[PDB]
């Protein structure tokens, strides 16, 4: 694999992840003003799990010789999932559904783009992608009681 | 206490967290690929400790009917800290006391401003101004062996 195309990945990775992260913690306190327990539950659950991936992303780049950008003035801009703040419950669990399911689509992609060419970064998007997978049932679960 | 101006310094507060919080998590990764093991640890154990003062304070924030602002976006214009990257090991270091201190001094600023006016909120700057002292000692014990 061309290892410089391998690190943007990952730091386009990390970003989602970081801005993931902002996201649920942001409706994890707005849902505890809503006494929204359960979806508040699960949105600091999928939070910290963000940053679990976010610390394997992290670590992967430190292994192959790159650097990992925590910084925040541009982490949306390297992002493809995005931080939307929403008003109602329904707003919030629906745009986490739609973030988890773009960067689902975008960890397939970047697997795909791999190949064979890097076994040990595939294996963790391939990690990564089947707890996204996990966070959209998650909240498809939620939203459907809303619905 | 004037309730908006509160909130305005609380949200100024999870910023400044926020900022050393992801600064810290780049340091913590930079030093385990220069083999600084206590250097490495004590940034994760910051990076840490200031997501638990940024859940304190987001958690007053939704107390008194406000929102917490997570939005990378704009979290360095909040943050009275800088993220820096820095090169070297006691670049780091120097950045992370110069912040502490930054945030030390912030911090006692907004509890002569509070007063007597909300205790609640007084207490939970003065717990964490504590806790920004010892990591400043920290920061500071580690950049004398290294002068
Ligand atoms: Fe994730
Ligand atoms: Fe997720
Ligand atoms: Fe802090
Ligand atoms: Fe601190």
């Amino acid at each position: 694999a061309d290892r410089q195309t391998v690190l943007r990945l990952l730091n386009e990775a990390l970003a989602t992840e970081l801005v993931c992260f902002l996201r649920y913690k942001r409706h994890y306190f707005m849902a505890t003003g809503l006494k929204a327990s359960i979806a508040a539950a699960e949105f600091l659950e999928h939070a910290n799990q963000e940053m679990q991936h976010a610390d394997q992303l992290a670590e992967r780049i430190m292994q192959l010789g790159g650097e990992p950008d925590f910084n925040p003035r541009g982490l949306e801009e390297r992002s493809h999932a995005e931080y939307v703040e929403g008003k109602t419950l329904k707003d919030m669990v629906t745009e986490n559904l739609i973030a988890e399911r773009i960067a689902i689509d975008s960890y397939r992609e970047i697997i795909t783009y791999l190949g064979n060419d890097d076994p040990t970064t595939r294996r963790i998007f391939e990690e990564i992608l089947a707890q996204e997978e996990e966070h959209a049932d998650d909240m498809a679960d939620i939203l459907d009681d809303l619905a």
